[PDB]
């Protein structure tokens, strides 16, 4: 092992003890693509974490410094503040692929700001929120996962993962309750006379399903669309890309399944990712 390489295993393990469902997938790619992947999923949940866990601005104020440090001189030797060893692999890859600096501050930001938590008045905030906290990220993983970097490219890349946002959202509305976090916004659950608090206390009732259908049918016309649009991505990609879209489908109907319980966290099971891979790219 060269020491980068030990920088890339490390980015690994992060997202090997972290990701249940994201993992499974992305290591279906090609190596290199692989690899950078596992740098920018490791990079984005130190991001997250920064707020959430570890509790400090000057941890996501060292991060974005040391972005912003990669940046400005891609190839000097930087005294990294944050994690060092995350921060390496990140440089090796943007000294590979043109990496969209502006989408990490934009979701460095977004995670800043989400630290109050204000319910989002309207869905436009909702969807705001969605593109700063995975819009942003899937525009960063656009030059790993394409050759072709226009905007369409980046288009879909940005809409794929605010829908991903989305279905995360329809999956833990229970579990962010408890963590006192409600992500439909106050118009819509004004409209559809939905409490959640009431929801979580008394069982899912007509109104919460109607509200909940709401959303899932936003979710599954975005995923249709980048369906629809899956050549702009790399041959490589182009499969994983499908089983994404597909698992989030599945997600949305184990909710469905389980009749949209509030108290517990549906997952699709390892062997039946396996079964829907296997479906999708015999395709290929
Ligand atoms: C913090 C983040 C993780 C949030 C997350 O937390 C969970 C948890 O902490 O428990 C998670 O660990 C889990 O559920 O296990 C999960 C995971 O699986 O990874 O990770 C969850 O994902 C899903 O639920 C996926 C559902 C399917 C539909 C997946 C389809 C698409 C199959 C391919 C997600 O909520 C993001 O960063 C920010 C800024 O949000 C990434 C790092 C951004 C990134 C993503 C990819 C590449 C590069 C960067």
């Amino acid at each position: 092992m060269t020491m980068m390489d030990m920088n890339f295993k490390y980015c690994h393990k992060i997202m090997k003890k972290h990701s249940k469902s994201f993992s499974y997938a992305f290591d279906l790619l090609p190596e290199d693509q692989r690899k950078a992947v596992w740098a920018i999923y490791a990079v984005c949940r130190k991001i997250d974490d920064s707020i959430d866990v570890y509790g400090d601005i000057q941890f996501l104020n060292q991060i974005k410094e040391d972005i912003q440090s990669i940046e400005k001189y891609p190839y000097e030797y930087h005294h990294f503040q944050s994690d060092r060893r995350i921060m390496m692999a990140l440089q090796h890859v943007a000294q590979h692929k043109n990496i969209a600096f502006q989408s990490f501050y934009n979701l460095i930001d977004t995670v800043y700001k989400d630290q109050h938590f204000t319910m989002f008045e309207t869905d436009a905030e909702l969807f705001g929120y969605c593109y700063g906290v995975a819009g942003t990220v899937g525009e960063v993983l656009t030059p790993i996962l394409s050759d072709h970097e226009t905007h369409q490219t980046y288009d879909v890349a940005r809409r794929l993962g605010e829908s991903l946002q989305l279905i995360n959202i329809l999956r833990d509305v229970g579990e962010d309750f408890e963590n006192e976090r409600i992500y439909f916004s106050k118009q819509r659950l004004k409209q559809y006379e939905v409490d959640i608090a009431e929801v979580y206390q008394n069982g899912v009732n007509n109104h919460y399903i109607d509200l909940w259908e709401y959303y899932a049918a936003i979710a599954e016309k975005d995923f249709r669309d980048v369906m629809d649009q899956i050549k702009v991505f790399s041959i490589e990609a182009q499969p994983i890309i499908e089983l994404a879209a597909r698992i989030a489908i599945e997600i949305l109907d184990e909710v469905r399944q389980a009749n949209y319980t509030l108290h517990e966290r549906v997952f699709v099971e390892k062997r039946k990712k396996a079964k829907l891979f296997h479906e999708i790219n015999s395709k290929y």
